């Protein structure tokens, strides 16, 4: 007995025929929790003047009938096994149980409340709500529950907004000078202060969990032959799982390996940094509930933590797992594009048998104008391809490495269209990866390494991607 | 930098002037060195045969091979083989070998003084080498974690069979005397027990154990009406590999039930295992060149290798099903094979794949009794749609297959040649892929035969939504020039 869902989009795709609308549903899903936050939020601002109304909507994307609860959903968020330990949020979990219940009772209790009672169970909910985040905040594994932390805020604005919005409705006075005001103290807090600070007590515990080890076996002559030195170094994520090992002989050194190796640590904290970013983003729409007439006196979030984060760098070198031999590693980006413009309307790609060129073209203060990005590569080399990304942003970036160089580039738009593959049409990727947006966050930037290529002119042989929050994100239909 | 980094990218800039589509020589070497164990018994057990018959010039080949000046020795080269992390647990063989390292380092000195002594010498250090190497694979085979050793065991029985050899081959100018019946018996009594008793018995062992490494678990948390709403049943089940450390997370709301994913785990865990035998099978496959080391005419009395543990090894199934981590709902889940293709042939001579935005067609074309004549296997899909791509695999056998799918079923393929290489990819040619695997030959072993599934693809045509391929060892694989 199959779930209806995969027979109809087995026959969406049918009728279509273009999108893979089973794998589009499922990527969907991974961000079931992200959908639910950003859904309930949107709901609040969009929703019928109607008390209630919008948080009836939030009751049920958080604890809907045929779907897992707001907490477990949570549990299942794609990035969440790089980013928080699952034990230990789990306990402190435990801990929190019955104030969590607590909680979810008196939201309860406001929905099926008559409008002459509602008033006293949204003061409830406010303190409760608070209580509960200032006790994950000040628990020993605070970090670890980020995520839980983005729940609960959302709870606890979605109580404020209803109260400024429907304060005369609820309560019959005009106290909107206070309502406001308890609305943007709570506002600030949270993204100016709270959500930023243990976001920075997280992003110095992540890096401790990658350990560089480096070492050496000096040579030895017996009978039978004459032994090399043999240097050695690994870097393992206890996190991720993820390990990269290296060895060269006739070599004595522990320091040989040490740039690479660091390379891949900041590889991975780019990776771990940008995914729990993504799942912070719910965050930078609180703004969103603040009136219309003072959102310019307020940050949607806080630049210096949020504002640029990277996925990759990206190499052929980057991607292999045992090294036998010493090679010069390319292992990070060498020049960064400019980063004041931070969105994108063309990308432009000269390719031929390889990847030519990339220039990416950002928006101007005119917005008849266009801000031309740096050249990266070969300008005069294969052909030239324009592609207009006005209205179909940027998801995904497909990159194929040959012969130590970046041998194709292929663009997956947010509708799930996508253009063709640009160089190595007849050949062998020696290695294929994809550079996914994290979820919240558009491309904003980019950075290469350039090398002269096996055709002697000049090539791209590492990437790294930089982005910044998308706060007019559309969520999926269902959301 | 090793100069060999150097060399390799100025090689692929020459051949970039002439060649439309030139092969990255820089990967083709570090896939070498990969295998470098796997090269140096291959090449040492070579260098026996291809040497004109000179005493010590074949075992002075094989200790350059095994213990050279400027890398490293054969027992840590063993420890690097890209496969070992799959196969075997490295703790357990460090354990036994730091228990085996004075009688490896007593053996190695008796090698050593072979290749120096004078040829009046030579056969009592011959002698020593042949009972110290006997001894040694003895403790191994009688080890407590022996399963771990399997390529270990491939290392000694090589430095045993080449001793006893040489000494069939030199034994007359060696000793003196014309020993050259007992010689012989002697080694084809060791080629014997190794090739049809200790390397297939420890193997069965091995094969016992590999797939208890890898756990179901089934549970479920039953509905509650509380304060606030009705939570739902929700079914859970996972599949994890304590080995590779591959993990697969099953949950689906209102369902309770610890059977509803035992099936798609069950054929995770099949799929676990095939990668598992494939990866130990070409560890074991060297010695499978031992039988070419026996006299020409007694070679067609013996088997070069046990046909029912290596005969046949698979890689696969392939599904975008199967690519997916963390499911959130029940899908009638395309897991394994429905149909596989004949397997008395094992050579192939052609593959036919019909393509157009997704992959219409496969078929393999065989070898036949008679070599005018081909043996066409199964067409599995759509025999009458896309564009046929017809492809000669005679004289360029296939490395590696890459499969693109998309909308759930098997958008594109691609063949990777042994010389580096390939075919056009046939299929998908300006679409995204949603799942891209490569599935690459054991090494040792040439693709063989396949199996697959077929389902309806979005252009209401017939597609290929699984793909399992099967292997046959390669006893005629050339080595790269290195070795």
């Amino acid at each position: 007995e199959e779930d209806p869902i995969f027979t109809q989009l087995a026959q969406k795709m049918a009728a279509a025929a273009p999108v893979d609308l089973l794998a589009q549903y499922m990527q969907v899903e991974a961000h079931d929790w992200h959908n639910r936050v950003r859904g309930a939020i949107l709901g609040l601002i969009s929703a019928v003047p109607k008390v209630g109304a919008a948080i009836s909507r939030l009751i049920g994307l958080f604890w809907p009938a045929n779907k897992v609860d707001i907490w477990e959903a949570l549990r299942a968020e794609e990035y969440i096994r790089n980013i928080v330990q699952q034990e230990l949020f789990e306990f402190e979990m435990r801990l929190l149980e019955n104030d969590i219940q607590a909680l979810e009772t008196t939201v309860g209790r406001y929905d099926t409340a008559a409008l002459t009672e509602k008033g006293n169970f949204l003061s409830i909910w406010i303190s409760q709500a608070d209580a509960l985040y200032i006790r994950m905040r000040n628990s020993t594994n605070n970090i670890h529950l980020l995520l839980h932390m983005v729940t609960v805020s959302t709870l606890h604005l979605a109580a404020l907004h209803e109260r400024l919005t429907f304060g005369e409705e609820l309560y019959g006075t005009n106290n909107s000078t206070n309502w406001t005001r308890d609305l943007v103290d709570k506002f600030e807090t949270y993204t100016s202060d709270l959500i930023p600070n243990v976001f920075k007590r997280w992003k110095e515990w992540r890096p401790t969990q990658i350990e560089i080890s480096a070492w050496v076996r000096r040579g030895s002559c017996g009978n039978l032959t004459c032994r090399p030195d043999v240097s050695y170094a690994t870097v393992e994520d206890k996190i991720s799982g993820a390990l990269f090992s290296f060895q060269a002989t006739n070599r004595n050194s522990t320091t040989l390996f040490l740039e690479v190796c660091e390379d891949h640590k900041t590889r991975m904290v780019n990776e771990a940094i940008a995914d729990m970013a993504s799942c912070l983003s719910p965050t930078f729409a609180f703004h969103k509930l603040l009136p219309d007439d003072i959102q310019t006196q307020f940050s949607p979030y806080d630049r210096q933590q949020f504002g640029q984060v990277f996925r990759g760098p990206y190499s052929q070198d980057l991607s292999h797992g045992l090294w036998t031999a010493f090679k010069n590693f390319r292992s990070r980006t060498t020049r960064s594009d400019q980063t004041l413009r931070d969105r994108i309307l063309e990308v432009i790609i000269r390719a031929g048998h390889h990847v030519d060129a990339i220039q990416f073209v950002y928006d101007h203060s005119n917005p008849n104008l266009t801000t031309p990005g740096t050249v990266a590569g070969n300008a005069a080399g294969g052909t030239r391809h324009q592609v207009d990304v006005r209205d179909r942003p940027i998801q995904e970036l497909r990159m194929e490495f040959s012969q130590d160089v970046l041998a194709s580039l292929q663009l997956h738009f947010e509708d799930g269209t996508s253009t063709r593959k640009f160089g190595n049409e007849l050949g062998w990727a020696t290695r294929i990866l994809t550079c996914t947006a994290p979820y919240g966050y558009r491309f904003s930037s980019w950075a290469f390494r350039e090398d002269p290529g096996p055709y002697r002119t000049t090539a791209i042989s590492v990437l790294r991607f930089q982005f910044t929050p998308e706060l007019d994100m559309p969520l999926p239909a269902s959301y």
